[PDB]
């Protein structure tokens, strides 16, 4: 969840929002371990429950999000029924165990391309066009990150737009993302300059993928 | 329907069989002319249900088809809720009136390309890919006619392939067609040649559209 204020921005100059729990247990092994484990539902309800409490009111919020990057868990399945019992005016989403879990209802892939498959063991990234066919299958596919834009980056974006435009049941995306987590750093004369991950002699870490 | 000793050869051979009502209409104006007419059910009822009684016992008979290109008339919905209710162990399929219908349970059009979308008004020709995820849509597609093979053709037959092995519910389609339908005709010398629309004084005609 963002800073109060974000909200009322979005409200007043017109952006559609994503609004989402702060729940991500991505460096799990599986990625699933505490979601999937009651122990920690206590803790995940309340990340979900007082978000709801606090931005509810938001015309700007038209979807809920159940959080990032935590595989797949049955806590995460009583927390989506929870908000559709809770607040029946906006959708849940939720990427997660495959994008197209019992705890979405949007197929909300990260990454899918448009018409190669990426057929990874029990998660699979299928081409968009493709997964919105699946024998059963029915909903929406909004990606919830496509397009990653780091360095010289965006080749292909076009492609996104075309199959957006031409399926009726694919509305789109959010790219990632918006700014680069740069942090100023200063030489020994003063000088600003942009600095990435271990530039603060924090290891381990990622580098550059901050940007 | 075909002469008899086809679904006998086709069960022992082993080649699936769509069996099809001798019923088409495709120079009325519009195509629904007759179809859409009780005065023409009874005639119509007689070319469907003669040729179930017919044929049913045939393994080799997977599909039925309640004729060809006749528009969607009412005539269809009644025969095709006929050959449901008589014969429940084979879908019943019908490209008429835009090959997604109410008479059919298989999504068949003909000459629907893979990528490329053609949207006639009243019966566009979506791509097939496309055509599966239309909001609402769940039934298998199975091309009735496509790569039409006259002359020198069958560009592109290989896009088709690729479309047809990624997406589940694309499971094929039928070819037009098999063979040329030239005649042979005798010049001065004696010597068989191959002849085609015009060339035994029928006019109107349509040429070498026949091969
Ligand atoms: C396969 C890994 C790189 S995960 C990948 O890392 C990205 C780095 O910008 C983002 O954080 C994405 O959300 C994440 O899926
Ligand atoms: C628009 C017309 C060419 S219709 C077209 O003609 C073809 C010619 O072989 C086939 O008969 C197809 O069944 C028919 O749809
Ligand atoms: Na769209
Ligand atoms: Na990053
Ligand atoms: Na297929
Ligand atoms: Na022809």
């Amino acid at each position: 969840p963002n800073h109060p204020l974000w909200y009322t921005l979005c409200d007043r100059y017109g952006l559609y929002v994503v609004d989402e729990a702060n729940i991500e247990t991505h460096g799990m092994v599986p990625m699933n371990r505490l979601t999937d484990d009651p122990r920690w539902l206590p803790a995940m309800s309340e990340r979900v429950t007082r978000m709801v409490q606090r931005d509810r009111n938001h015309p700007s919020v038209i979807i809920w999000s159940l959080g990032s990057e935590s595989g797949h868990g049955a806590n995460h399945d009583a927390l989506y029924r929870w908000i559709k019992s809770v607040d029946p005016s906006r959708p849940v989403q939720y990427e997660g165990g495959g994008a197209d879990t019992t705890a979405t209802d949007i197929i909300c892939p990260m990454y899918a391309r448009v018409d190669e498959d990426q057929p990874f063991p029990a998660v699979p990234k299928w081409s968009i066009k493709k997964w919105l066919s699946l024998p059963g299958e029915t909903r929406p596919l909004i990606l919830c990150e496509y397009a990653h834009a780091m360095g010289n980056s965006l080749g292909g974006f076009a492609k996104y737009w075309q199959a957006f435009r031409q399926y009726p049941r694919l509305q789109g995306g959010f790219v990632w993302d918006w700014v680069d987590q740069s942090l100023i750093k200063y030489d020994e004369n003063g000088n600003p300059w942009s600095a990435y991950g271990g530039d603060f002699g924090d290891t381990p870490n990622d580098r550059q993928f901050c940007m």
